[PDB]
C-alpha cells in the first residue's frame, strides 16, 4: 500500500527520444512522444518474469508533448515496455489502449519477437465489428520486452576508414540477406551460420575480397515481425520488410543473441568489414510499418499515438491511407515522425556506422496525402543535414500507389534503382528489338532519364537480377514464376519476369541448353559491368543461385533461399567470370565516370569519346538510331575521355569495342579501321584463332545471343 | 592563357563557402545557384581592390552548386562573385556580371558599400528603372570576401558545455556592444565600442556585479548602411539589415577585419563563457539589405534572385515585403532553408553561442502568403541535433498581414511578451485595467502561452527594449522626439503608453524628479517580480535617456553612447536594481517551471497563490473582472508544484506583493500573519511603523508605490 511518489524519482529529460543509460546518475532516462495520450506508464521487467510488471512507474512529467521520467538504480540491460492511456474512438482515428502493452519506438534493442495471439490486438478478434471493438485482454505477456543497451563500442581500426573511401563511381554493389549469406556455410561453425558474426567471419570477407565487390548492401535489419498469415502457414518473414522498431537490429541474426547482443554483434561486424575496405548499405524500410492496417496488431505506434505516424482516410480516420501496399503508410509530414525517422538515419550512421541507405519504396517517402512531392519537409530538412549530407542514399524510385513512379526525381545525392535499365537490358538479351535508342541509352547510364535533373551516371544503380523477382539462373531457367511454396496459390509476383527457359521449364538435362543459359548468363553479366552507372550484383548470382523459379520468395526462410556453397564445374566455373568480369570492371576509368560521354571529338582529337555502329560499319544516323534492333555495337574512345580526378588531371583509358548481340541468328559485323584484340566474351567453347584479332575493317561472324569486347591496340 | 592554364581542381560541393584546406595547399570554393549560365571567381590584392588580381572561372557543378578548388591560396585570400545568367526583371531574372557580389557564406567581410550608382544592376536614372540594364562595374565599391583560418583554441570553455544557465533562472541584458563600450573612459579606445572592450575585465567584472545570467547582442551580422540614411549624414546604427549571415560586423572590431573581426569575436565569448555568461545573439534572417526592386545587387539579387526572395508570384518583379524592409527572405526554398540553419549551427558550434533571438521570427514562417507555424524551417530545426540544445526567443510578430503570431510558436521557443510589456506600462500609467490582465501578466501570463502546453519561463518579461523608449524615457516623456532622424518625426511608434511625470523631458521641479525615481523602481519591481524570464535593456540600470528619441536606429553618436558617468540619482538606482535583480535570483518562487493553480496543494492549509483586495476579502468574482488601479497577491513559498531536476520539491519563502498604480493613497488590510517590509518604491526613509505590518492591521500605501512583504509569523 504505497504510492507512485513513494519511489525515488527525477523528472527526467525530453531528449533524447527513447531510453538512455546515464551513467553519472547512476540511472535511465525514459523519453517518449505522444501528443494525444492522457497518461502512460513505464513498465519494468525482469530476466526471468515477462508476464508482468516487475514494477509499473506513472511517467508524469511531460515536455510539450513528450512524458519523460528518471527512474535511479536502472542500468543497461534492462527490459522495460510501454502502456499509453487515452480516448478509443475508432471512428475518428483514436486508438487508444491502456491493457495492450506497447514497445518503445526508440529502442535500440528488443528482446523476442510476437507469441502470435487475439489478445495483441485491442480489437475482439471474432467480433462482428471488428476493429469498431475494445478488446481489454492483456497482452503483456506475448509482446516482446525493449531493453536499454550501453552504447560504448570502441572502434577499433574505425576512425581511419573516413577518409577518401569508395565514391558511387568506382563502386560495386553486392545486395546480401544476412541469413541465407551463411546459413549452409558449413565452412563455418554453426550459430555463427546466417547472423551478422557470420558475415564478417574471415572466411567470408575473404570471399568478398576475392569477389571484387566494394559495398554490401544487407536486406532489412531493422527489427520486423512475421506477420500472423504467414505464421498460420507454418511460414516466416524471410525478407524482412515488415519493420516495428526503426531502432533496434533484427534479434533473429544475433549470436549472442537478443538481450542487447544483436546490436554489440551488429557493430562488430561493421568494424570488421571496415577494417576490410567495405563499405556497408543496408535495406530501409521507411514508409510502411508492420501494424499494417485496421483489423491489424496494436503493438507500438498505434498505441502510443495513431494520429501520427499513420496517413488516415482524411475523410473516415479510421482506415489507412495505403500506397505501400501492407496495410499502413508512415506519415512523413508529422514533425515528430520526420525527426524520428531522421533521428533513426543519424543513430544507424554516427552509431552503428553505416555508410549509406538503399531506401524501399522511396516514392512513399514524398507522399502528403494523395500526391507525391520530391520537395516535402522530410527530404529537405535529410538534404540540409550536416551528417547525411555525407552518406550513400539510393531509392527505389516508385511506391505502388497512383502517380508513385518517381524515376528521376529524386533530389541530387540520391542514385535511384534503374528499373528501365533491368527491364530494357532483360528484353534486349530476350530476343525483342528495341529502337537503336533505347538500348545506347541505358548502355551509357540513361543520360536521358537523369541528365535533365543534373544527376550523372551514378545515381544511375544498374541491375539484372535482386531479391525482388527472378535470380540471374532462375532468370535464364523460367518463363513464368512458380510461388506455390507461398502458399498464397501461386497468386503472388510479377506476371511479366521478361524471362526466357532457353527453351523449358526448370532444371534439365539438354546440353543445348544448359549451354543457352551459362551463354546468358555471360551475356548479363558483360552487360552490367560494361554500362555506365553503377553496377549491382545480386548476392548469390555468382554462385549461379536458384530459388526454383520462385520470383517472391519473401516468405521463403529455407533452403529456397540459402546460399548454396556446394559448387561443381558449371557453378563454380562460372564464379571465375563474374571475379574477371568485376575485376575488368575496375581496371578500366572508361566505365567509371562522373561525367557522360557526349557524341563528339574533344580537346582537339580527330575521335570521337563515344560512336556507335551499324552491322557492318558505319556510323548510327537519326533513323537507324530511332528504329529498332537486337544488335548493338560502339566504341569508347579512352583518351578523348572527359573524366578528371579530384587532383584536376584528366583520365586516358584505352579504347574498346563492344559488340552485343542477342539477335538469335548469326551474324556478320564489319569492325571499324584499326586492330582489335579479343578481350572477353560469351563463347564456352574454344575461342577460334581467327577471332583474337580483327584488321584493316575487315569482318567476323558471330553467333546469336553473344557479347564480344575489344581493345583497339594499333590504329 | 584561358582559365585551363593555370593550375586547379574540381572541388566540392559541400561545404557551402570558401574553406581552408591546410593539408592540399589551398582553398575550396563553393557557391549555390540555380539559375547562373556562368560563375566566376574573382581574387583581388590587399593593396588593389580596384580590379581583379586573377578571374577564374568556376566551370565544374554538382547539382545547382558551382565550385573550384584553387591551390595557392592562404587563408586571409579577398574574394568576390560574377554571376552570369539571364536578365528579365518581369520575370524575376535580374543577373549581372557587372556587379561583383558577395559570397553569401562569407565568414569574413572586409569593409562596407562605398555607395554609388554603380552598384544597382539598373541605371538608376533611367525612367524605367529596374527594367533597365546598368553595365558599371561595381568592383571597386563592394567590400571583399576574406577567406578565414578558422582554428581557436577555445580555453577552459567546454564545461560550460556542460549545464548552463537554465531558462528557469535567466536574466537577459540586451546590449550593443557599439554603445556599451564607446564611451567608456575605463580602456584604451581602439577597443571601444568593440567586440574585445565588451569582453574586458571591467565590463565582465560590471557585469557580474550587475548579477545578469546572459547578454543579448544587438545584431552582429555584417550588415551595411542604408544609402537614404548615409544621404543624411546618418548611419545604421543597430545594424538589423544585414546581407551576410556566417560574418560578424566588421565595424565592431578592434583588429580590423581580415579575418580580425571572427578572431576578435571568439575571444569575446570565450571570456565571457570563462565568467559564466551566457551570449545570445539579435538575429535577422527574414530579411535583406537589399531591399526590393530599386535596391542595391550586392549578393543574393545576383547570385539567385528567384531563389533567396519571396516574388510576387503575379509579376515576380516586384518583391513581396512581409518585414517592411523592401524585400523577404522565402525560407520555402531548400537551399534558403539550409543556408539559415547552416548558419545557425556556424555560430552555436564555430562561435560557441548560447541561443538566438529572432527578430521578426514570424516572417520567417510565412510560407505561400501566410503564417504556417508548421513549416518546412521551423520543423527541420526543431529535429536537428545540435540546435535542439540551445535558447530560441523570438519576436512573435511581423509588419505583415495577419502576422501577429504572439503564442503560436513551437516549443523550445520563447516569446518576447509584448502584451506584458504594454499592459505593464498601463497599469503604472495611470490605465485601471482588469483585475485578470495584470494578474495574469503577473502569473508568467498563463492566458497565453498555457494553451499551447509551455512554460511560465517560456515568457519573456520586459518593460523596456531597443524598440521605443528606455526607461529613463519611459518615465520622462509622452511624445516621441525622432527628430533627430530626418523623417519628419513619422517613423518610431506613437503609442508609447508612457508617462512623462509632468514634464516633458529633463526638469529641475523636484516633485517631477523624484517621481521619475519611484517609477522606474515601481517598473523594476514589477519586472523583477512576476514570473516567466526577465530582460533588463542595457543602460536602464545606468539611467540611460535617448533625450525621448523612441527610434535611435540609426543614431550612431551620444544619444545612443552608454553614459557611464554617474552622479548620485544614477548610482542610487544601480544600486537599486543590484539589489532587486539579486532578489529575484535568491528566491525559486519567482524562477518557476510550472504555473501556480488557484488552490492548495500537498494536503497543506494555505493555497500557493491567493490575490486580495483593498481589505481582506479574497478577490471574488466580479471583483477578477472589474478594472483596478491596484493589486495584491500573497505566494505561498512553502506550497508550491516545483520540483528541481534531482526530485526535490523546493519551497521558498511566503511574500505579499503590493502594486498601487493608483495616483492617490490607499489604506490596505493585511492577510492574517504577520509581515516584513523586504523592499518598496519609496525614495524616502521608511517609516517604522510599515516595516513590520500585523493582525490584520492597515496600512497607508502612496499613490504609484509598489512593495514587496514578507510573513515571519503566522
Ligand atoms: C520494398 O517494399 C515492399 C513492401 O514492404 C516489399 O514487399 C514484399 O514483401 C511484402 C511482405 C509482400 N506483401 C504482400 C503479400 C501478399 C500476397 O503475396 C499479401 O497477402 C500481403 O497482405 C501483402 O502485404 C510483397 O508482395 C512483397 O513484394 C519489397 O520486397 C521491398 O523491396
Ligand atoms: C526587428 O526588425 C526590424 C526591421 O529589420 C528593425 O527595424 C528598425 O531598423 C530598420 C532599419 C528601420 N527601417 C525603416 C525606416 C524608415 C523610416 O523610419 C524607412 O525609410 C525605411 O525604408 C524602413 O526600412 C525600422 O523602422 C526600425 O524600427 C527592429 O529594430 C528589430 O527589432
Ligand atoms: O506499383 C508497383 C510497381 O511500380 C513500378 O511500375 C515499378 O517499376 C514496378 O517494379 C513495381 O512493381
Ligand atoms: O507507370 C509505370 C511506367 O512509367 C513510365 O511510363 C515508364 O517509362 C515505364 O517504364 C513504367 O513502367
Ligand atoms: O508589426 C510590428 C508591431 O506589431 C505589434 O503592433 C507590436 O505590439 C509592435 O511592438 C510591433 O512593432
Ligand atoms: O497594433 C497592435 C495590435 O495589432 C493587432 O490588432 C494584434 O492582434 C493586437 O494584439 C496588437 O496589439
Amino acid at each position: 500500500f504505497f504510492r507512485t511518489r513513494d519511489r525515488p524519482l527525477r523528472p527526467g529529460d525530453p531528449y533524447p527520444l527513447g531510453s538512455n543509460w546515464i551513467e553519472d546518475d547512476d540511472g535511465v532516462n525514459f523519453s517518449l512522444f505522444s501528443e494525444n495520450a492522457e497518461k502512460v506508464e513505464l513498465l519494468l521487467y525482469s530476466l526471468t518474469n515477462q508476464k508482468y510488471p516487475k514494477e509499473i512507474i506513472e511517467v508524469k512529467n511531460k515536455t510539450g508533448d513528450i512524458w519523460h521520467v528518471f527512474v535511479p538504480g536502472l542500468r543497461p540491460g534492462q527490459l522495460y515496455a510501454y502502456r499509453v492511456y487515452g480516448p478509443y474512438k475508432p471512428e475518428l482515428g483514436l486508438r487508444f489502449n491502456p491493457n495492450k502493452v506497447l514497445i518503445d519506438p526508440y529502442a535500440k534493442a528488443i528482446n523476442g519477437s510476437v507469441i502470435w495471439n487475439d489478445a495483441v490486438f485491442g480489437y475482439k478478434i471474432g467480433d462482428q465489428n471488428q476493429d469498431l471493438t475494445y478488446d481489454e485482454r492483456d497482452s503483456g505477456e506475448y509482446v516482446p520486452k525493449s531493453v536499454v543497451i550501453n552504447p560504448y563500442f570502441e572502434w577499433d581500426d574505425e576512425d581511419f576508414i573516413k577518409g577518401k573511401k569508395v565514391p558511387l563511381k568506382d563502386t560495386v554493389i553486392y545486395e546480401v540477406h544476412v541469413k541465407g549469406f551463411t546459413k549452409l556455410r558449413l565452412d563455418l561453425p554453426e550459430n555463427i551460420r546466417g547472423t551478422y558474426e557470420g558475415l564478417a567471419s574471415e572466411q567470408m570477407i575473404s570471399y568478398l575480397k576475392d569477389l571484387g565487390i566494394t559495398t554490401v548492401e544487407l536486406m532489412p535489419v531493422f527489427h520486423f515481425i512475421d506477420q500472423r498469415f504467414l505464421t498460420d502457414k507454418g511460414l516466416t518473414n524471410y525478407w524482412g520488410y515488415d519493420p516495428i522498431n526503426f531502432f533496434s537490429p533484427e534479434c533473429r541474426y544475433s549470436s549472442t543473441g537478443c538481450l542487447g547482443g544483436q546490436v554489440l554483434s551488429f557493430k562488430k561486424m561493421v568494424n570488421e568489414l571496415h577494417n576490410a575496405g567495405i563499405e556497408v548499405i543496408i535495406d530501409v524500410v521507411y514508409n510502411h510499418t508492420a501494424e499494417g492496417n485496421h483489423l491489424g496488431p496494436t503493438l507500438s505506434f498505434r498505441g502510443i499515438d495513431n494520429t501520427a505516424y499513420y496517413m488516415l482516410q482524411p475523410d473516415n480516420k479510421r482506415y489507412y491511407l495505403d500506397f505501400t501496399g501492407t496495410g499502413n503508410t508512415l506519415n512523413l509530414s508529422h514533425p515528430r515522425v520526420i525527426q524520428m525517422v531522421l533521428d533513426s538515419l543519424r543513430y544507424w550512421v554516427t552509431e552503428m556506422h553505416v555508410d549509406g541507405f538503399r531506401f524501399d519504396l522511396a516514392a512513399a517517402l514524398a507522399r502528403e496525402l494523395y500526391s507525391v512531392n520530391m520537395l516535402n519537409t522530410f527530404f529537405i530538412a535529410l538534404q540540409q543535414d550536416p551528417i547525411l549530407s555525407q552518406v550513400k542514399l539510393i531509392a527505389e524510385p516508385w511506391d505502388v500507389g497512383q502517380g508513385g513512379y518517381q524515376v528521376g526525381n529524386f533530389p541530387y545525392q540520391w542514385a535511384e534503382w534503374n528499373g528501365k535499365y533491368r527491364d530494357s537490358i532483360r528484353r534486349f538479351w530476350r530476343g525483342e528489338a528495341l529502337p537503336y535508342s533505347e538500348i545506347a541509352n541505358r548502355l551509357l547510364g540513361s543520360p536521358d532519364i537523369y541528365l535533365g535533373n543534373n544527376k550523372t551516371p551514378f545515381a544511375s544503380i544498374n541491375y539484372v537480377t535482386s531479391h525482388d523477382g527472378f535470380t540471374l539462373e532462375d532468370l535464364v531457367s523460367y518463363n513464368q514464376k512458380h510461388n506455390e511454396a507461398n502458399g498464397f496459390n501461386n497468386q503472388d509476383g510479377m506476371n511479366e519476369n521478361y524471362s526466357w527457359n532457353c527453351g523449358a521449364e526448370g532444371p534439365t538435362n539438354d546440353q543445348n541448353v544448359v549451354i543457352c543459359r551459362e551463354k546468358q548468363k555471360r551475356n548479363f553479366m558483360i552487360t552490367l559491368l560494361v554500362s555506365q552507372g553503377t553496377p549491382m550484383i545480386l548476392g548469390g548470382d555468382e554462385l549461379s543461385r536458384t530459388q526454383r523459379g520462385n520470383n517472391n520468395a519473401f516468405c521463403q526462410d529455407n533452403e529456397i533461399t540459402w546460399f548454396d556453397w556446394n559448387l561443381d564445374e558449371r557453378k563454380s566455373k562460372f564464379l571465375e567470370f563474374v571475379k574477371k568480369m568485376i575485376q575488368f570492371y575496375r581496371a578500366h576509368p572508361a566505365f567509371r565516370r562522373e561525367r557522360y560521354f557526349q557524341g563528339k571529338k574533344l580537346f582537339g582529337m580527330p575521335l570521337k569519346d563515344v560512336t556507335f555502329y551499324t552491322l557492318e560499319g558505319r556510323e548510327v544516323d537519326e533513323k537507324t538510331w530511332s528504329s529498332p534492333t537486337q544488335l548493338v555495337i560502339f566504341v569508347l574512345e579512352g583518351s578523348v575521355m572527359d573524366e578528371i580526378n579530384m587532383y584536376g588531371e584528366r583520365i586516358a583509358d584505352d579504347s574498346f569495342l563492344i559488340i552485343l548481340n542477342a539477335n538469335p541468328n548469326n551474324v556478320k559485323v564489319k569492325f571499324p579501321k584499326g586492330k582489335w584484340e579479343l578481350v572477353i566474351s560469351s563463347y564456352l567453347r574454344e575461342i577460334k584463332p581467327e577471332e583474337r584479332i580483327i584488321e584493316g575493317e575487315k569482318e567476323l561472324e558471330i553467333e546469336g545471343r553473344t557479347a564480344l569486347v575489344y581493345r583497339r591496340i594499333e590504329l
